[PDB]
């Protein structure tokens, strides 16, 4: 089912990334430029999972390279976390999108639960390969992939969670997605940025 038959029997991240370029586990590979796999190494203690590559990631071939990734950089820096010692990835690896007339970018479209279940084999291979001590789930889509489709990120902020069905029983911290911190009132944004730094420190202190 899904991407599972496209996942090779290997923990090498480069072999997995190359294989993900050939994945047809769902329909998202057709309109996307390429598959966006995770960045970082197997020594990483912290795995971070977003929703999906955006417009910038789709053509950069790397995760979190747009404005959201730059805000995440500022949050990681304030939390004293070396990005090079992370493994950063997304719940689904193909960019889902539409264009609006007058647009300045391709608009990110939300992955269905079906596409998240289809791409999960890659996330399982990534966690199996990295064996992280803690997984940071950035946003509702990533959190639900591991904690259940009914999970609410807003109701468990800053909580160290552990679910049994998860490879390696790593600690899980669900937090806001950095793209949510790009817009809104300045005081709401600044308060929300501090909440993200707090959650990143909890994950680093696991
Ligand atoms: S989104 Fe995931 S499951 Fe769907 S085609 Fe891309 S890699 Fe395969």
């Amino acid at each position: 089912a899904g991407a599972q038959d496209f996942v090779p029997h290997t923990a090498d991240l480069a072999e997995l990334a190359a294989a993900a370029g050939e994945c047809r586990g769902c329909g998202l590979y057709r309109d996307a430029t390429q598959a966006v796999f995770g960045a970082g190494g197997r020594s990483a203690r912290i795995m971070m999972i977003g929703e999906a590559p955006g417009d910038k990631e789709d053509l950069a071939g790397l995760p979190f390279v747009g404005p959201a990734g730059r805000l995440l950089d500022r949050a990681l820096e304030a939390a004293d976390i070396d990005r090079d010692a992370l493994y950063v990835t997304n719940a689904v690896k193909h960019f889902k999108f539409t264009r609006a007339a007058g647009g300045k970018r391709r608009i990110s479209k939300t992955p269905s639960r079906t596409e998240v279940v289809a791409c999960r084999p890659w996330l399982i291979a990534e966690m199996t390969s990295v064996e992280p001590d803690v997984v940071v789930l950035l946003g509702a889509t990533a959190a639900k992939a591991l904690l259940g489709n009914d999970f609410r990120v807003t109701q468990h902020r800053g909580e160290v969670l552990h679910v049994d069905d998860v490879p390696g029983d790593p600690a899980l911290v669900a937090t806001v997605h950095p793209s949510s911190l790009l817009r809104g009132p300045k005081e709401e944004r600044e308060s929300a940025f501090a909440g993200l730094v707090d959650d990143l420190r909890v994950a680093a202190d696991v």
